[PDB]
């Protein structure tokens, strides 16, 4: 568990250091800043943050880590397309925020990703249409997806999910009219400000 999470260490940071996660060492001894590991033993999450990485992500040095379920880059400087997260099969938590993934998302990036329980977007630079798979997740408790340049029609959300409690699509360019298969629930913190086109909602504009 020490070669892969070094493998991934070795693409591009711009501010701090390691320090360490030495190839010769457990990464579970406590010592290894920003990891988590399933009952002392196995990684199991990742939490680097702050830290200007501006490389790229090889998600198959990811894939070497069976218990992996959390991770958490947020505030750095990666770009380019979303990396293939859909290849890990038991991930929970995607938390990205302020981050500077540009493009569209594939529709079916989120077919095969059932354990997704909270997906953080926010802030970087993706566009073009909300992927319809990531509002058939069952189990997608958090999305937020809030000041990106998401464009089209906000996709439906499945009546299958019952625990989807915090849902923020803010300050995109959102066009169509919020589904009421969101709007209509009763437990559901949703956000849809600075979304100019959008109507029907829980904001108060026809809709037509
Ligand atoms: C994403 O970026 C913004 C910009 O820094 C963060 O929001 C600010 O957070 C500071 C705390 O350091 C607050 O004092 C400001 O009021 C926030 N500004 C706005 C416009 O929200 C935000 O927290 C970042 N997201 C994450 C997850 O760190
Ligand atoms: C990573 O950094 C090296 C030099 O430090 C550079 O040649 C390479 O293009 C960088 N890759 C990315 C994705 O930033």
């Amino acid at each position: 568990s020490e070669p892969l999470v070094r493998f991934k260490r070795s693409v591009n940071i711009t501010k701090g250091d390691l320090n360490s996660w030495r190839t010769g060492t457990d990464p579970c001894n406590g010592k290894w800043f920003g990891i988590y590991c399933q009952k002392g033993q196995t990684v199991s999450g990742i939490h680097v943050t702050r830290l200007g990485l501006s490389g790229t992500i090889n998600i198959e040095d990811l894939k070497d880590l069976p218990n992996l379920r959390t991770i958490r880059l947020d505030n750095n400087l990666l770009s380019g397309p979303l990396p293939p997260f859909f290849k890990l099969p038991g991930l929970k938590s995607l938390l990205l925020s302020n981050n500077s993934f540009s493009g569209e998302i594939a529709d079916d990036f989120f077919k095969e990703t059932p354990q997704l329980k909270r997906v953080f977007l926010d802030n970087n630079r993706l566009s073009g249409k909300i992927p319809a798979s990531l509002m058939q997740l069952a189990g997608l408790e958090e999305l937020h997806m809030q000041g990106n340049q998401f464009t089209g029609e906000i996709p439906p959300l499945t009546d299958g999910n019952k625990v989807l409690k915090s849902l923020d699509l803010s300050n995109n360019d959102l066009e169509g009219e919020i589904p009421i298969t969101i709007s209509d629930r009763k437990n559901l913190e949703m956000k849809f400000e600075g979304n100019q086109r959008l109507c029907g909602s829980p904001l108060n504009i026809e809709c037509d």
